[PDB]
């Protein structure tokens, strides 16, 4: 209804943020030149995965296919299932996952994982575009139906078959909260990912699925499953829950929001997405990477921050329009643990981004812009 229609105000907020981001562009590059390393002449924009050409489409399932087909950096000691490239994505996700959510490096890190998979599916599988983004929105009342997950040739593989099952339950550790479930749940059977194998995690079992070998790390081959559905999507990744993101006042309102809060029934849109796409491995939060999907999902993970931090730049609007680009919050997920559990240090932005042997580390303060640091790209609408 309302909240699956795209609200003018909406629509309005992306376009300031983008030309917010192209007039300070215009001003760095001068004041730069006067005395650089993104300008609007080399700004990119990532793409709405729907609006790309038929071709564009199938260039990005091609590139993805061609890096789960390069031989691994990870050491064969370090994981034993990584058999490809991709899977060096996956294996970073696995052994940090404990410390990267719910934590202040929580977005900086999945900005710069991105970036990393999508350097790499240009420079070693000569893709010649930038990673899409899944609007989550457009598509919230059938996700199964988009151009992303409808098993056209085009699309990211359909969902899994359906099979009987009852949506995820959270319970609360040392009251219990259902989701509902998707239309899925079963082998991904359709599209260019039909019968993709999967070859680590998962790290939690999942209900058709033990822990896999040395704690999701060894080898176990196995089908892609999904468990597409509006259920999830409506409820937790609406055009409401994106207006209420971008009008947050700070950064930790915006990641209260964003990330939901834990053993309660708001989720948010990220957790309320990755149980979207759900299934096998994206029902196993460390190996989520392990399905395409995670990669259009993070893209629009980072394009509602990138916006949210370019409506910044405003007039009142921030004082300091700088704000949004070093403040990495005050709240309970601003440490360098898991919600602040155990109790640690406030993260920094000095802080390391560790990607492990899947690709350059760098620091949080390397990341903070997307047209800073080797970062020079944005987001169409
Ligand atoms: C769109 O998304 C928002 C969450 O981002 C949903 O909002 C909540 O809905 C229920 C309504 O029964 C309330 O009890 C909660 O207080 C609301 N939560 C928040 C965080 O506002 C909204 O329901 C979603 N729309 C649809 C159609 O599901
Ligand atoms: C919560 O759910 C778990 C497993 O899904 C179950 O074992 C546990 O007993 C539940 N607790 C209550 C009070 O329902
Ligand atoms: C996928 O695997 C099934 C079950 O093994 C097989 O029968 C089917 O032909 C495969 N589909 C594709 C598109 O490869
Ligand atoms: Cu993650
Ligand atoms: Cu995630």
């Amino acid at each position: 209804g309302d909240d699956l229609t795209e609200p003018k105000e909406l629509t309005d907020l992306f376009e300031k943020a983008k030309k917010a981001v192209i007039d300070r562009l215009h001003e760095d590059e001068k004041a730069l030149r006067a005395r650089p390393r993104c300008t609007a002449d080399k700004l990119i924009f990532r793409r709405e995965y729907g609006s790309l050409s038929k071709d564009e489409r199938l260039a990005y399932v091609n590139a993805v296919k061609c890096l789960q087909s390069k031989p691994p950096r990870t050491p064969a000691s370090v994981a034993p299932g990584a058999r490809s490239r991709f899977d060096d994505f996956v294996v970073v996700h696995i052994q940090q996952t404990l410390d990267i959510h719910y934590s202040g490096i929580f977005q900086a890190w999945h900005r710069w994982f991105v970036y990393q998979y999508e350097k790499a599916l240009r420079d070693e599988c000569g893709y010649t575009g930038y990673q899409p983004y899944w609007d989550w929105p457009k598509y919230a009342s059938a996700p199964q139906d988009s151009p992303l997950f409808n098993g056209d040739p085009y699309s990211l593989g359909g969902n899994g078959e359906y099979v009987p099952h009852d949506g995820p339950v959270i319970v609360p550790p040392e009251g219990n909260i259902s989701l509902p479930a998707g239309v899925g749940g079963g082998f991904v059977r359709t599209g260019p990912f039909a019968n993709m194998t999967v070859n680590l995690g998962p790290v939690g079992g999942l209900a058709d699925t033990a822990p896999g070998p040395q704690g999701g790390l060894g080898y176990n081959p196995r089908g892609l499953k999904r468990d597409l559905g509006g259920a999830m999507n409506t409820r937790y990744a609406n055009y409401t829950t994106v207006l209420r993101l971008l009008t947050q006042p700070d950064v930790d309102a915006f990641r209260t929001v964003s990330e939901g809060v834990p053993y309660t029934v708001e989720i948010g849109p990220h957790n309320g997405i990755h149980y979207t796409i759900g299934g096998d491995p994206g029902g196993d939060l460390f190996t989520s990477p392990g399905d395409p999907a995670f990669w259009v999902h993070h893209a629009q993970m980072d394009r509602v921050w990138a916006t949210w931090q370019a409506l910044g730049l405003l007039p009142p609007g921030d004082p300091d329009p700088a704000r949004r680009y070093t403040d990495l919050g005050k709240g309970d997920y601003a440490h360098r643990t898991w919600q602040n559990s155990p109790p640690s240090p406030f993260a920094e932005l000095s802080d390391v981004i560790d990607m492990g042997y899947a690709a350059p580390s760098t620091t949080i303060g390397a990341v903070m812009s997307t047209t800073e640091g080797e970062l020079c790209y944005f987001y169409l609408e």
